[PDB]
């Protein structure tokens, strides 16, 4: 508290806003030699700082302010503007600030509180969710067909879990597994038990039946995720009487199948590093709404999570940020050290965790571009001492983007694919390969050399020459590449190359025309990260627009198509995404996650006929308690 800094909105116009930066010393004494240093995420205008010169790397901002002295309780105003439509949320404030100066001889730091941002154009409305009935059967997501009877079956923890499937042994350990988490209730096997596996070959991969009688509970399925789904399904359907030590299941026959076969949830572990136990504890969430994948977003230009034991430096160096760390901070814990990794032991803990839930992870390395935290960890492979060129990423970064002419960038690929294929039993690897910034190369020697041995015009063309590389070496390796939407442009990767598309539905189904298999995961509609109401309160951001549960549930993938399309085959399926820029810890994680993953799940399981707004409220209402058993920091619908 004794330094602050108050900055205020003082004119939007379209397309710029300029900002009152005050800073202010609080203190008894004067300081000297100072400088401010602030986490931002917008691109400030270096033509329009008016009082000291401003650096910007990614997120991070230091103002060099013009005088060496600031009295004791004086302040220091800078402007300066921004390419932006008006700020909506307190959170595009800054999210910390700290200042450096010299006391005597010796250098000094202090945090400065940061006061929120003074909005000028806050949203007025607001996002109204109905007042809900609850559902008897709260299930998320809606099965496909169920049929309910007036009866219900009440158990005790002697019912007995009978198996006559190795195929069920799984998802049996996994229920009762739950159970005993989740609600303290111990069943145990029995040969002769009235909650029964079965198997039954007609059914089709994911598919199961669940019928409940008066006295039985029989699960039918043709694979081991047909169990798992059907679990997760009992899991919601049980209700836990407290007086008794009793669970009791209304009796219904449930036939459910999947709508698509990838069902996934990508979450963002470079930006802020969440720990193992986070990361399992996440993974099980997934199951309970019959999610299949999960996307490990491992790498980008802000952190390395990922162990690499041929190249130690990349979790040695590039897993941590921090001022006195290679990689500047970003976003949050600017005074700190800021970071973490997952060894390969961890990972394969992960891995057969995941497994145990029917769940498959899917690993991302990210090039050439995002790549800031692997070169910072290596300059000796892969930087080059003579590349003058000027670039900047959409992220603010003019050093970030891998060199396709040193042979150290194919040497560390190589070395980091080798081990992440071997880690990662999945037949699949995410490479990025999201578009490099404009201009990129075009005044790096060995670039411009490797150019007149390609025969090539335009320094884009690199990138295709890098990723076909990637992609022999992970076919090499038994792997099947997957990119991001920006992949398919420009002759970059084979049409076996799976296309995760962010940008539209009709730019996906363009994709899918051109024989690419994609997954589904709009920005429109699929990132977790964005806000869920108007309120200026609310966490998150808005790039692509504020993202409140009921557009949530409006997302229906692929409704104009018709169901005999041929085109629906190079459709995988769907995935929500949730990006951590300003996510760093459990409680906010859960709080941006849920309730909407819920209606993620219902988008990739169920069929749009039975899908409906006013009945998923009231399956959500009724779901509510047991999230709250689980104590997930979920964002209330009902305030």
């Amino acid at each position: 508290s004794e330094y602050r800094v108050d900055l205020v909105v003082l004119s939007e116009q379209k397309q710029n806003c300029r900002f009152g930066l005050t800073f202010h010393n609080l203190s008894d004494q004067d300081l000297n030699s100072w400088g401010l240093t602030f986490a931002f995420d917008r691109y400030i205008l270096p033509d329009s700082v008016s009082n000291g010169q401003l650096t910007q790397i990614g997120s991070f901002c230091t103002l060099k302010p013009e005088g060496i002295v600031l009295a004791a309780n004086h302040h220091y105003y800078c402007e300066f503007s921004i390419g932006s439509n008006p700020f909506r949320y307190y959170s595009d404030g800054f999210n910390e600030a700290m200042i450096d100066f010299v006391v005597d001889g010796q250098p000094q730091r202090a945090q400065v509180d940061v006061t929120p941002i003074v909005l000028a154009s806050p949203y007025r409305e607001r996002s109204d969710i109905p007042a809900s009935l609850t559902h008897a059967q709260p299930l998320l997501p809606k099965p496909n067909h169920i049929e309910v009877s007036d009866h219900s079956f009440t158990f005790d923890e002697q019912a007995g879990v009978a198996i006559y499937t190795d195929l069920a042994n799984s998802a049996k350990a996994w229920l009762l597994e739950e159970l005993q988490r989740i609600h303290q209730f111990t069943l145990s096997s029995s040969n002769s038990g009235k909650i029964i596996f079965k198997s039954n070959p007609t059914l089709d991969e994911g598919a199961y039946k669940l019928k409940v009688s008066e006295e039985s509970i029989k699960i039918e399925a043709g694979s081991s995720s047909g169990f798992t789904h059907a679990c997760a399904t009992l899991l919601q359907l049980l209700k836990r009487d407290e007086a008794t030590k009793t669970m009791e299941a209304v009796c219904c026959s449930i036939i459910d199948s999947p709508r698509f076969r990838y069902r996934g949830m990508m979450l963002d572990c470079a930006r802020h590093f969440h720990s193992v136990e986070q990361v399992k504890r996440l993974i099980n969430l997934l199951a309970h709404y019959k999610l299949n994948t999960f996307h490990w977003h491992l790498t980008d230009d802000e952190g390395w999570r990922v162990e690499i034991k041929s190249l130690p430096q990349l979790t040695e160096i590039g897993a941590w940020r921090g001022i006195d760390e290679t990689i500047e901070p970003q976003y949050t814990h600017l005074s700190q050290r800021y970071g973490g990794f997952y060894t390969q032991e961890e990972i394969r803990d992960v891995i057969a965790f995941a497994e145990q839930r029917g769940i498959t992870i899917i690993p991302e390395i990210d090039v050439p571009g995002h790549c800031r935290a692997a070169i910072k960890s290596l300059p000796h492979l892969l930087i080059e001492a003579e590349d003058t060129t000027e670039y900047r990423s959409i992220q603010h970064y003019n050093d970030n983007v891998i060199n396709p002419a040193l042979p150290g960038s194919y040497e560390f690929i190589d070395k980091v694919l080798e081990e992440i294929a071997a880690l990662f039993p999945a037949p699949y690897v995410h490479i990025g390969a999201a578009e490099v910034p404009n201009g990129v190369w075009s005044k790096s020697p060995a670039c411009q050399a490797l150019m007149e041995q390609l025969g090539y015009t335009d320094y884009k063309e690199l990138q295709g020459h890098f990723l076909r590389h990637a992609e022999d070496k992970l076919r090499k390796l038994g792997k099947r590449m997957l990119g991001w939407e920006e992949a398919q442009h420009g002759n970059k990767v084979s049409k076996d190359t799976v296309i995760y598309s962010w940008l539209s539905e009709e730019a996906a189904l363009n994709c899918a025309r051109q024989g690419f298999d994609v997954v589904l995961q709009p920005a429109q509609t699929t990132y977790l990260d964005m806000t869920q109401d108007y309120a200026p309160e609310e966490p998150g951001v808005d790039w692509a627009n504020p993202l409140p549960l009921e557009k949530a549930y409006n997302y229906e993938p692929l409704a104009e198509v018709p169901a005999d399309d041929p085109i629906r085959k190079r459709i995988w399926g769907i995935q929500t995404a949730l990006w951590c820029e300003i996510i760093n810890n459990p409680s906010r994680m859960d709080y941006m996650i849920f309730p909407r993953l819920t209606a993620m799940a219902e988008a990739c399981w169920t069929e749009k006929q039975h899908r409906d707004w006013t009945d998923y409220l009231s399956r959500l209402k009724g779901h509510l308690p047991l999230l709250d058993l689980q104590g997930v920091n979920y964002r209330k619908p009902w305030k």
